[PDB]
Parts: C-alpha cells; structure tokens; sequence
DNA sequence: GTCGTTCGCTACAGGCGTCGGTCTGC
DNA sequence: GCAGACCGACGACTGTAGCGAACGAC
C-alpha cells in the first residue's frame, strides 16, 4: 500500500506555534487535506503523551491512530551547540526510556515540546543508536539552528556515531543537496516542522512510501529500503519559495550576493542587520561532486494550492473565499498534490478556470517566482497573458 | 442606502546563544 | 587607557487577537 506522511510537527506546548495543534485539529486536517501517516512531535513532553494516550487508541506498541490518520512517535530536540534534531522512536518504551535517560541534561524536557538537551551532537546520535532511535540532522541547511550552520560536514557532527536520515527542508530539494558525495549514503526526508493546522503548512511537504502494513517497523524498512518497502517520493516545496533560500538579510530582508555579503562582513547596510547565509550558497561553499546516486526517488516540486489559490483569487492566505475555493477543490477531488500535478487542467477548469490555468503555468514553469531569504517567504506570481488566455491556446 | 460580514495590516507573545555597550581592576 | 568581566536587549522558534475599513445581500 502507498501511503504519504509528514514526519516533523510540534504540539501547542512548544513556543511560536498554535493552540489549535492538538490531535484531533491535526487529524481532521490531515484527512481532510489528503494524508495518511503523521508524526507526533514533540514526544518527550508527557502531557503531549498524557494527551495521546487521552484522544486516540493504540495499533499496537509504537503506532497509534486517531480519527482514521495513523501516527507515529517523533520529536525535535536541541543541541548544546543549539541544532536541531529529529528522532523518530519504535515504540512508547524507546521513548520513556530515552527521556528518563536525558533529564539530567535538560531543564524543559516536562515543560515545553522542543526540550533544550545539554548533550553533543555524537552523544545524540549514540544514545539514539544505543535504543535503535532513528535520528536526523532536522532541517540541516538553516542559517540559524542547523546541522551545517555550526558544523562543515557530518562526519565533524557525528563523529563515531551513523544517523538514519537528512531532512531536506522547505528552501532544499534532492537535487542540491545530493551535490555532496557524502550525503549519497543517506535517505533524504521532506518533511513540515510545521507550527500551524493550516492548509499551506500542514503538510506542505512529504514523503510517499511503499508498505505492506502502517506500523513503525514498515516505515522503518522502507526508510532503509529493504524487504520491498522503499521511499518512493519526496513531495517538497520549491526551493525558492522557502523562508532562507537565498542569502538575505533578517530585518529588511534584502537579498545580496555571497561575495557582497562578505565584502561588507555581513553588516546590512541600508538596514543595520546581520544578513544571513542562505541555504544555495552554503551548499554552493560545500559542493563535493557533481554526481547524484540513481537510487535518489523524484522530487516534485510543489507549491501550496491554499497560496495557489490566494495569488488567483487576488485575496489573502487566510481570507474566507479561498478558504471556500480550496474545501470545495479538496471536496470535489482527492488531496493537494493530485490537484497540483497529476490532475489535467480541463478537470481542474470543472471547478475553476483561473486556478486550472495558474496549476497549468506552474507545472510549465512558466510562473514568475521571486526568491525569500533571511525569514521571508517566497513570492509568486503570474503574467497577465497567462490570465487573460484561454486554455486551448495556452499549450 | 443599511448594517451585519469580511479583509488586510499591525502589534505582541512566551522561554539561550549572540552582539554591542559599560564597568572594573590593572 | 585598557583587557577582561558584567549586563541588557534581541531574536528564532511564527501565529494570530484585533481593529479600522471596505464589502455585500437586503
Ligand atoms: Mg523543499
Ligand atoms: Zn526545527
Ligand atoms: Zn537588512
């Protein structure tokens, strides 16, 4: 069975994030938007476990299930070099075990969802290997809480110690970052670390899998490619589009080149701010090869419908009509990535045709994309000759 | 024209380093 | 005067009350 899953959310005891993500706001979203699998996050809070064990009934040891959506136990945590770490966990043992191991290195492990651990990165990944906890460098490419902010390969992160996987992120694709020799030997995962149940954040990526059965251990297999299972698909956002793509500044958020950006020692200058690195040019300062394994699945590039939708309606992210326009779409098909690549432009036209036309010229790349760095989101847009067409003529 | 209905922009929140400025002891 | 210690503020880690203001069936 094929099945899509988004793998890195936090609950509403984290910080910057909302009330509203709570199990079953995050359940009805996911089936409404057209997910099977969701990770937990935020695992070693009890009261997010307390709140689990209150609003859902078990599959079996390390799979549980709420409102038809599957969900498997994940977490975030922070290194004390401050980088981000995705664990994923077999079952609720593995996580009372590891968290009754690191509450002597932590002081908000029992208060907030992304538990701050006074522990190194090798010492991470050894007491994750120690209980076959799969971990990854969580949104490695951040200028600011990041794998390859702090550290230059992940040999110098991890040392003795393996990981599992490398989440790519919303800025990142496979392509990029199998530009290092290195991270061939790696699976990738495109996952959210999504704060909110909305359309253009839940799930705005994921990944598509092979399985027999929806339980941890076929994840598992299928994460390391064995007995049939496999990761079959990286559903990612546009590089382009993601908040620290390009190399811009954190204040007014203007883009510079890398050899302006050094030229003025990363000082913003019509702004006062410190400019920081975007994620192409640090890939670009550790390009390896430019070679890429044949086993690497596909990486459609994506972009939120919900912000799809906004941009034709002419009308904001979270207005009333493109909340009406997009639950009609999700009603009348299947999930966002059928309407956003594999459904043809005349069905789409069936409910409308400004949309149908937009999903066209996006899928021709022929939309008009301006680039976000620094913690700006990119920009779309389209030209006019495409709105005031036809589609018989578009193509 | 009318008065509920909805938009879009601004402010602010809640809990570990980095970056300047300032004090101290020499 | 100055190396080094001490201090405060600032923001990721985004989401959303909320508030004039434009809107849209009567
Ligand atoms: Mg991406
Ligand atoms: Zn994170
Ligand atoms: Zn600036």
């Amino acid at each position: 069975m094929i099945v899509d899953g988004d793998l890195h959310i936090h609950s509403h005891y984290s910080k910057a994030v909302s009330k509203l993500m709570t199990f079953p706001i995050i359940a009805e979203n996911a089936k409404l938007k057209g997910l099977n699998l969701v990770g937990t996050g935020d695992s070693l809070n009890p009261h997010w476990e307390k709140e689990l064990l209150k609003h859902s009934k078990p599959i079996d040891d390390g799979t549980f299930e709420v409102n038809g959506v599957k969900f498997i136990l994940t977490c975030e945590v922070e290194d004390k070099r401050r980088v981000h770490h995705l664990l994923i966990f077999p079952t609720l043992s593995q996580v009372r075990e590891f968290r009754e191991k690191v509450k002597i290195y932590s002081t908000n492990i029992e208060s907030e969802g992304r538990p701050n651990l006074n522990l190194t990165a090798e010492e991470i990944a050894e007491m994750a290997n120690e209980l076959d906890i799969l971990i990854g460098p969580a949104h490695a490419f951040t200028p600011w809480t990041s794998l390859y902010k702090e550290y230059d390969s992940l040999k110098d992160a991890y040392g003795d110690a393996k990981i599992d996987f490398l989440e790519l992120g919303l800025s990142a694709d496979s392509d990029m970052a199998d530009m290092i020799k290195a991270h061939h030997s790696i699976p990738y995962l495109s996952n959210s670390n999504a704060h909110s149940p909305n359309p253009h954040r839940l799930g705005r990526e994921f990944n598509r899998f092979e399985v027999k059965d929806v339980t941890f251990e076929e994840i598992r297999k299928a994460i390391k490619g064995v007995g049939g299972r496999k990761i079959m698909l990286n559903a990612g956002l546009d590089p382009r589009l993601g908040k620290y793509h390009l190399t811009a500044c954190s204040r007014c958020y203007t883009k510079y080149t890398l050899q302006d950006a050094v030229s003025l020692s990363w000082k913003c200058p019509k702004c006062g701010g410190i400019i920081k690195k975007g994620v192409r040019d640090r890939i670009l300062e550790l390009a390896d090869t430019s070679e890429k394994p044949k086993d690497r699945p596909p990486y459609v590039r994506l972009a939120p419908l919900a912000e799809i939708i906004a941009m034709v309606l002419g009308k904001g992210i979270e207005s009333k009509a493109v909340k009406l326009l997009w639950n009609r779409f999700l009603r009348e098909f299947g999930s966002e990535i059928r309407v956003l690549i594999d459904l043809p432009i005349e069905s789409i036209a069936s409910v409308h045709e400004g949309v149908a036309k937009a999903i066209w010229a996006y899928r021709n790349n022929k939309l008009i994309i301006v680039p976000g760095g620094g913690g700006k989101y990119g920009e779309i847009r389209i030209p006019e000759e495409i709105l005031k067409a036809k589609i018989e003529d578009l193509n």
